[PDB]
């Protein structure tokens, strides 16, 4: 169109991404990707120490027996991150909470 | 253009957010000084930028990552003016050199 005029609303656009990570959480950040549908530069490690938070607050759960919730956590981080680590952590705790959820 | 000026004060914006999240606290204190940038919400940044340090630091402590976590926790204590949350990261960085020490 105006191609100065895209590329400066496509600016904004990040900035704003970028304005809620750093002074809001990290949902409001991503439905603001999600529905904007915007490209993030370091997005891939963003989502990691996302996915790391998860498992920590899934750990919290679990080590309160809050084995529900804590699975629920450790399901999202899982699914989050493509880092092996945070994988790992994830499904070990995630089968943890699949034997102590399952009655049998 | 207006729009020229805004898309130059923008690109620089967005410079210095991707170093205030990506780097070091000083690397953005340093891009922002010699840029001249006014960001928005500046005198929060600092001591914000301590509290994710202690966040991620933490992050990593509960993931057994001791090692990893000190930096963090160590960047946290000498960035913050603020005498608890040093304190706070000051707690977190011992507790970290004992698994270190193997205690």
């Amino acid at each position: 169109h105006m191609n100065l005029a895209v590329k400066l609303t496509r600016m904004e656009k990040t900035l704003k991404a970028y304005e809620l990570y750093i002074f809001s959480d990290y949902e409001n950040f991503e439905n603001y990707v999600k529905k904007e549908g915007l490209k993030i530069e370091g997005m891939e490690l963003l989502k990691e120490k996302k996915a790391r938070s998860l498992i920590a607050e899934g750990k919290d759960l679990f080590e309160t027996a809050n084995y529900g919730e804590a699975l629920v956590f450790f399901e999202k981080a899982l699914n989050l991150s493509d880092n092996e680590e945070i994988k790992k952590i994830a499904s070990f705790y995630l089968e943890e909470c699949r034997k102590k959820l399952a009655g049998d």
